[PDB]
């Protein structure tokens, strides 16, 4: 409409996120890690086929609702960031190519995992290049474009950097809070964070990601009451879902949600290998990071 290629940040967003909702947990989690660390397709079981399913999704090289792989993408991917990857035309045509060969059948997990299969063992290298999936590649992005969000940074700090950019003091400047100004900074701020946060795209809401988020400081319990505030929530921006939570019943349920995703969107290792313990945990812990939090 056209396509947009994707930088640094969100590469690592879907390989996290696609970590996050396909690694196991308990003993078997380190043996997937292991391989899938190392861009290895193994091993050839459901575990490994759902989580290529996710990365291609996630990446775009697989549309879901046509069902397909998109060849013409990789070109675009290349294009944009070719000047800093330094990846070869010729290859790039090359695994396009490839792509436009494979075939999709049902869509399945599986289905993905087998068409792609022999296109990962072909091009994985420059895969890795274009889809900045290299630790030295993904920082030469960021040092290209300081516009993206930094590991290290939370959404959060990095969207009150641009919120607040002019004369006026930000009203986070003593550590970020609750107060509901209406300002034109604050809905800006919480506009940027919430499409950080992926509660928010380009298609509107996403309840169900608000709801992984309470899921996430173990209270599944309050999923219908979540749904409940949003639904009867006035206003579709940003701003007025933010209002809402915050001037409900849930009010330190969700700030400890929202917290706890700040957290987590400056380490997005943070769930990888740690679980929810506690707000006071969560504030220690973005201490040693840029975020908002009050030292
Ligand atoms: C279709 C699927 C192909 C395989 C994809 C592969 O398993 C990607 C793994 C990612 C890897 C991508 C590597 C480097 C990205 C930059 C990391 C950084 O800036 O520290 C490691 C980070 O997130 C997981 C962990």
């Amino acid at each position: 409409q056209p396509w947009k290629a994707l930088d640094a940040e969100q590469a690592l967003y879907v390989y996290k996120r696609c970590y996050e909702d396909h690694l196991p947990s308990g003993s078997d989690r380190k043996t997937y890690m292991t391989l899938w660390n190392a861009w290895r397709l193994e091993p050839n079981d459901a575990i490994t086929h759902c989580y290529a399913k996710c990365v291609l999704t996630g990446l775009q090289i697989y549309d879901p609702q046509e069902n397909a792989f998109k060849s013409d993408r990789i070109p675009v991917q290349y294009q944009a960031y070719k000047t800093i990857t330094q990846s070869k035309q010729k290859e790039v045509t090359e695994y396009q190519k490839a792509l436009a060969a494979a075939n999709a059948k049902s869509g399945s997990c599986v289905d993905l995992y087998n068409a792609y299969l022999p296109v990962h063992n072909r091009f994985v290298n420059l895969s890795r290049q274009l889809y900045h999936g290299t630790v030295e590649g993904a920082a030469k992005i960021y040092a290209a474009m300081p516009e993206i969000k930094q590991k290290g940074e939370s959404f959060h700090a990095y969207c009150e950097k641009r919120a607040w950019k002019g004369n006026k003091q930000s009203e986070w400047k003593n550590g970020r809070r609750y107060k509901l100004t209406g300002s034109p900074e604050l809905k800006d701020a919480i506009d940027c964070i919430f499409r950080g946060l992926r509660y928010m795209d380009d298609t509107g809401l996403k309840v169900d990601e608000i709801v992984r988020d309470f899921n996430l400081i173990n209270k599944s319990e309050l999923e219908p009451e979540v749904r409940s505030v949003l639904a009867s929530c006035k206003g579709s921006e940003a701003y007025d879902y933010y209002v809402c939570l915050v001037n409900s019943r849930l009010k330190q349920h969700f700030k400890n949600a929202f917290d706890f995703h700040e957290l987590r969107s400056a380490d997005y290792a943070y769930l990888l290998r740690k679980v929810y313990e506690n707000p006071e945990k969560v504030k220690e812990e973005m201490k040693k990071l840029n975020t908002t939090v009050h030292f």
